[PDB]
């Protein structure tokens, strides 16, 4: 025979990004949730005919040359273990092929992005800005958010969605009395401060 394709897949999509947690991503960075994670393989004969009706596991077997890093079932099924690089192998009699596979470290919170630099609200009014959590790769990250205010007699604060389960939240600040103060937005071990000025 001859090995004509060796791709990593889930639900017919090629996998460009794979985390330690098993999550997988196409070219666009849209997550694949359908299918199981596998390697696909196609083969030709000595005259270039695509060998058909072939059984993965029986006619051909898959090996992981780095089994502490990535588990590959002989039928081609795939589960990541920790971040690193694994070399994967397909076998068809004497005929073999090798591809690299990269497991990336899972997302963790890197940045609390804040739509605002300071807030100006009139006494007895509300103001609004957005908070976006980002991971080390600079994509949206779902995580918890907590907002407080240094002086509640000047201004009070609240967050959409009870500050859980989301990667984008709305912060409302109510103007309570004339004067100034600071809101603090906390998430994980990180924190941003925002000044606030309540006008008449």
């Amino acid at each position: 025979a001859e090995v004509s394709e060796l791709k990593l897949t889930k639900d017919n999509k090629e996998v460009v990004t794979l985390y330690a947690n098993g999550n997988a991503f196409d070219k666009d960075g849209n997550q694949i949730s359908s299918g199981t994670l596998t390697l696909t393989a196609k083969f030709k004969d000595q005259y270039g005919n695509e060998l058909t009706g072939k059984v993965a596991g029986t006619d051909y077997t898959f090996e992981s040359l780095n089994p502490e890093v990535l588990v590959v079932a002989p039928d081609g099924s795939v589960t990541p273990i920790v971040p690193g690089t694994a070399l994967v192998k397909v076998k068809y009699g004497e005929v073999t092929k090798t591809i690299p596979v990269t497991v990336k470290a899972n997302p963790v919170l890197e940045t609390i992005a804040v739509d605002s630099t300071g807030v100006s609200v009139a006494k007895g009014q509300k103001a609004t800005f957005k908070v976006t959590l980002k991971d080390q790769y600079g994509n949206k990250f779902t995580g918890n958010v907590n907002v407080t205010s240094d002086k509640t007699e000047t201004a009070t604060v609240s967050v959409s969605n009870s500050g859980i389960g989301q990667s984008e939240y709305t912060v409302t600040v109510n103007g309570v009395a004339e004067g100034s103060t600071t809101i603090t937005i906390k998430s994980g071990t990180k924190e941003v401060k925002v000044p606030v000025n309540v006008v008449a």
